[PDB]
């Protein structure tokens, strides 16, 4: 249970991440919560990444690398894993093999959550965020059970800082030129499975359990 889940910004990664974990039992690693938490903590990596971070930019390979290798390297993803938005270009899935290679835990599936882009924007400026648990609402499509606060903990909701129209529109261009060459990366490694996440937030998740209640040990 080594699984990666790719998409494009608002595609609905971190919706699924949250339900993969949930049923199957392995850790959550994305490349997005560590640099933000960084960021709060104002450290010299926050502080570096919050500059590429701010305008919607890629953080550099080497330092993104980096925080996941060692992020793997921890006793629990010994059982499995989830990376949410890592790879995200060639050169950080190419140096990932060779991690996973190593450690003897290489990649199962990676799944590729397809959504036309033209919903993309309305996903992003709508999201409301729990302060508290980080999981994410949509004021239209996915709403709270109260306005404004977290149905699993009353946790204050909030908007994502990169989630405005300007960054958006930057987000999206920056990752569809990556579209492309991850897809035939992995396609040629034969474990690309393409899921439609235009579909309700629970037929989303039907159609990765197909695949992930396939795989046995
Ligand atoms: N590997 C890396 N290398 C270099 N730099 C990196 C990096 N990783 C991160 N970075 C940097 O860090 C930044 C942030 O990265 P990251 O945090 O990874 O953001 P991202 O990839 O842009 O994705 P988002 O979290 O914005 O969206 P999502 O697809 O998870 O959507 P969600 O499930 O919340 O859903 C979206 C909204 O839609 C709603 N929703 C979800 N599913 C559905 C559905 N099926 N129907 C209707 N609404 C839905 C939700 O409720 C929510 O409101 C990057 O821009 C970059 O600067
Ligand atoms: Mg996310
Ligand atoms: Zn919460």
């Amino acid at each position: 249970m080594n699984i990666v889940l790719m998409g494009l910004p608002g595609a609905g990664k971190g919706t699924q991440a949250e339900r993969i974990v949930e049923k199957y039992g392995i850790p959550h690693i994305s490349t997005g919560d560590m640099f933000r938490a960084a960021m709060k903590e104002e450290t010299p990596l926050g502080l570096e990444a919050k500059s590429y971070i701010d305008k919607g930019e890629l953080v550099p390979d080497e330092v993104t690398i980096g925080i996941v290798r060692e992020r793997l390297s921890k006793s629990d993803c010994e059982r499995g894993f989830l990376l949410d938005g890592f790879p995200r270009t060639v050169a950080q899935a190419e140096a990932l093999e060779e991690i996973l290679e190593e450690m003897g835990r290489p990649i199962d599936y990676v799944i590729n959550i397809q959504v036309d882009k033209e919903e993309l924007m309305e996903r992003l400026t709508g999201r409301r965020i729990c302060s508290v648990c980080g999981t994410t609402y949509h004021l239209v499509f996915n709403p709270p059970k109260t306005p404004g606060i977290c149905d699993k903990d009353g946790g204050e909701l909030y908007q994502r800082a990169d989630d405005n129209e300007e960054t958006v529109t930057k987000r999206l261009e920056v990752n569809m030129k990556q579209t492309a060459p991850l897809l035939a990366f992995y396609d040629s490694k034969e474990v690309l499975v393409n899921v439609n996440g235009q579909q309700d937030i629970q037929d989303v998740f039907a159609d990765v359990k197909v695949i992930l209640g396939g795989l046995k040990q």
